[PDB]
């Protein structure tokens, strides 16, 4: 059970995370959603009721995340769960061949700072706060689960950036979990295919007809039922779990 | 949930199979034990109660297979998942200088018979008995779920019969789930680390970083009630291991 | 340089196996081509000269394999290489539903038996052979290359037999190098993705004549002399072990 | 044969990249080493000869590294190989119960810029110069190989943010193949474990066989054959002596 978590969810606003909070949430356990101003993220935090709060915060900023987690902690006591769902995409080809134009240094930078860098940011500064935890009888401190995607294994045409980064959060989920165990911290990262968000809500249901079954796009609450098994199973530890239909991605 | 629904899992009279019946039983499914007569699946599937019956079976015998298939469909009315848990282990070097010793043949094809055609035997058997279910609003009518090993990615001086095997096990993980798409049967594969069961009949548990112990096996049947309970999942591998990476 | 050293080329007579021995004859070395009785293994060697020879066995016997091993001991002096190309495929879907058929259990036997078995087969028997060699001066006794299938990690429908059996080659292709360290015999698996060989027809018809469209570059079935080059590379590079490589222009298999 | 090709190896003054030069420029290539000012890129280009010039740049740079393909493509005509090998690691735990201490945010960064954006600007930027050139009778217009590593599967503790670098090498080298079809650009990665260079010169006794650190001239061996073979596309090759990293 989740009863009494405390769980920081970034990109909490909208989709993936949004959908964690809600299952999370109405399993007992209570939800910092930390996600950008311009975000939802104050509606539906009210929505979620009182055991759901907003934090604005840029997950590329130390200080803005710095001061979500304090949030957390005065509010709730301490943190046990941090999900990283906060991401951007683009698709941007390495070289687009009609337009002769070269990806820019700058979008690439910008899709890892957010993707990867901001990953990272996260979970550097939980980590810190999880460890104050005292270890539950089986010593966990806390639990991080962070998203990859199916395009770090087969990026599409147009995907360079985004695969690069979520090839990163794939890399170095075994370095941290190996780093966190002596601290009792587990590290899982989930690599979503094709979910039912902004991100993707013709070109749609093209994609959508090329899962194998169930044959559509993903529901975000299953990306929250695996969410809410991660956190409950004790020895899942360094691993990255495919949630995708068994779609493989062609160019 | 679980609830109503009917698994039949082989190598459920002991270890990882073992564990999922209690667990599956406990939430309200019904489980069939398939596994072979000498071990305790009689005596297991009585304390478990009526809804856990035991069905005699070898994997690697298409006769027995069939006939335990049929028992669960006539006692239970249908079948809903199959969880392969049933195999053996050996380790038996290839080829060992000292002793001038060469690894049989007889040996790996043992191994390989009961891990990976057994387990195959049981897939093409149950996917019929399955595809006769009226699809759920979901379109799904039924949940695979095999048992490779972290051997399949990580195989030990040793275990080459043990992981050509399990590898078998995770190459056919995808092409079967494509080929039971179109009638909704999902495909997954759990990879276990080293768990405390007795597949292991003394120095072990200090490899796993953390938890820093033998997989306990009611976090494997855990991770089952996942695979089962998640429409999303399939064609995948989940290594359930406590993140360790097997050395030499 | 391979010059000198002996080869052992299961499946031999035909399409990856045949090309790795014209280019490793061509490149001086001696090449053993291990294929049934029923096949163009004969005429193959004699084509390839004297350097060549044809040693008729099926890789499921261990009495073949040890007959086909010892004939090249005794008349090369020794076993340097050994190249498992022997191999079948089929296309079964596990379930059929339109023709409300099962994949049969004995026709996923037996691609395990020649396609993982055989070549476990060969392994066992090869690598005490490799082990009499002297060891070079970094240590080295022999090199054992398989042939897996990008068919172990993105496996079609109808695949499952062949898939299981390409897995099974990937998954022991470590326990077995870390078996064999010991005496310094390097293990490599190739993983080919679709090439122009006698096996291609296996796939449908109206699937086969369309293959080159899902390869991104180069936009066509693999040429088997480029296999060949790649066994060349894995036997020439002292520090390749314990690995299976993608030789497949970037190919991910769909459905 | 990679006689007559122009290589540019970025990381060229030193370690692999300085191996990949000697091979290369040994079988007739002609290589541009591609290092930051303060190494010895250009003292190793004199004793190659002069088919091996030294172009310095900061691979992080827009600027530097679009003078420093200027100047392959003025020296040697045209670019047909690109070796990405220019990188930098750390060993800094996530956290650091002992010390209280939590990873920079400024150290994860600075790895993942030289190691990751860096290969992409260089990548990007030189696929625009091979696609001015004409295909060969196979289509083929360049070769890029990258340089990731085994830390991309087993990283180690303290190895974070190399590993997310490498991994996201790792990551982009299937789009960046499926991006670069069309102009005949093959893309392949290599991911060495552990080998003798600066970077670490106990650890030779964990590789299985060969049991010792990997010599460079075994990578560049594998960089030559990526280059020869016309079908290795969109693949990341271990180079390891079987090794898998413990924690
Ligand atoms: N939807 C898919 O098909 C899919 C597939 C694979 C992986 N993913 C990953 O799932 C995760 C969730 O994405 P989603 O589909 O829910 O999309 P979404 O756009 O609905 O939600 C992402 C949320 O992240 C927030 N975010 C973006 N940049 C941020 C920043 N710097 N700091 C803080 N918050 C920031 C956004 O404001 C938004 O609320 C992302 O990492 C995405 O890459 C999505
Ligand atoms: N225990 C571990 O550390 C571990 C780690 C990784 C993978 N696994 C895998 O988990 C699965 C379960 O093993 P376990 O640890 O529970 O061991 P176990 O020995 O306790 O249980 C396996 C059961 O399979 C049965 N079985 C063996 N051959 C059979 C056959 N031909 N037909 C029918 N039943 C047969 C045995 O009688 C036994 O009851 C196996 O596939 C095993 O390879 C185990
Ligand atoms: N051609 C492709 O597209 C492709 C793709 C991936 C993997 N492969 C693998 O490449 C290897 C070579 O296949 P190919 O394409 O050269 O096909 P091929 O049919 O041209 O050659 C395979 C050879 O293996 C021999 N062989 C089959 N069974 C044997 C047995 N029991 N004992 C001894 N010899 C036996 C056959 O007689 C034949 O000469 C096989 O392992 C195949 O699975 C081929
Ligand atoms: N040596 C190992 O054991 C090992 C194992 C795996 C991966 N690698 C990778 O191999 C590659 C080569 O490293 P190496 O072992 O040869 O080490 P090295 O230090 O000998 O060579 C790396 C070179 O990259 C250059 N470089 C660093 N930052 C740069 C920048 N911003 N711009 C331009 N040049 C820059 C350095 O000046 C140096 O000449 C690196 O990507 C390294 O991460 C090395």
């Amino acid at each position: 059970s989740v009863k009494g978590l405390v769980a920081v969810i970034t990109g909490g606003a909208s989709g993936l995370g949004l959908s964690t909070a809600k299952r999370l949430v109405g399993q007992g356990a209570t939800a910092v959603l930390l996600d950008v101003p311009n975000s939802e993220g104050e509606t539906e935090a009210k929505k979620l009721g009182g055991n759901c709060i907003f934090a604005p915060a840029n997950v590329t900023s130390e200080k803005e995340v710095q001061a979500a987690l304090t949030l957390a902690k005065e509010k709730f006591g301490r943190i046990d769960v941090a999900v990283n769902c906060a991401g951007i995409a683009v698709a941007i080809k390495t070289y687009h061949e009609k337009k002769n134009q070269v990806h820019t240094l700058e979008d690439f930078q910008r899709v890892i700072n957010v993707n990867l860098i901001g990953t990272f940011n996260v979970i550097r500064l939980v980590a810190g706060v999880m460890g104050q935890n005292e270890p539950d009888q089986g010593g966990q401190r806390g639990v991080i689960i962070n998203t990859a995607s199916v395009a770090a294994f087969e990026g599409q045409v147009g995907q360079a950036a985004y695969s690069a980064s979520k090839g990163g959060i794939v890399g170095m989920t075994l370095p941290i979990a190996r780093d966190l165990a002596p601290i009792g911290i587990r590290v899982v990262t989930i690599a979503p295919g094709l979910f039912a968000t902004p991100l993707l809500t013709t070109v749609r249901n093209f994609l959508a007809s090329q899962v194998p079954f169930p044959s559509r796009l993903g529901d975000p609450a299953e990306y929250a039922h695996l969410v809410q098994m991660v956190i409950e199973n004790p020895f899942l530890n360094g691993e990255v779990i495919r949630l995708d239909g068994a779609i493989r991605m062609q160019p």
